[PDB]
């Protein structure tokens, strides 16, 4: 599925990530515009042979199992194909637990480049919330 701007803003803040460990909802929206454009089934394969999935690129490094990550872990307890619903609700409770780990979001590579520091409320503008 490809959300709409406004659409996964308010499903991001019904599954209470606005402010959620003090990020605001547009650092969430802004973040999965630049990991996914959107798209619950992004797929993007790292150098290290993990794989990253969904709306927040969740990597099967740490976080998912795809069976095909030698030596990896699966910190959220879920299959990496589970991140690619058209429901995000998976993917949220996965990125809740990464988020709680020590960087924040500076776990997330597009966030930290390309939306921290930045004027984030612009991605929530104008959405029934
Ligand atoms: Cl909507
Ligand atoms: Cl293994």
């Amino acid at each position: 599925k490809v959300f709409g701007r406004c659409e996964l803003a308010a499903a991001m803040k019904r599954h209470g990530l606005d402010n959620y460990r003090g990020y605001s909802l547009g650092n969430w929206v802004c973040a999965a515009k630049f990991e996914s454009n959107f798209n619950t089934q992004a797929t993007n394969r790292n150098t290290d042979g993990s794989t990253d999935y969904g709306i927040l690129q969740i990597n099967s490094r740490w976080w998912c199992n795809d069976g095909r990550t030698p030596g990896s872990r699966n910190l959220c307890n879920i299959p990496c194909s589970a991140l690619l619903s058209s429901d995000i609700t998976a993917s949220v409770n996965c990125a809740k637990k990464i988020v709680s780990d020590g960087n924040g979001m500076n776990a997330w590579v597009a966030w930290r480049n390309r939306c921290k520091g930045t004027d984030v409320q612009a991605w929530i503008r104008g959405c029934r919330l």
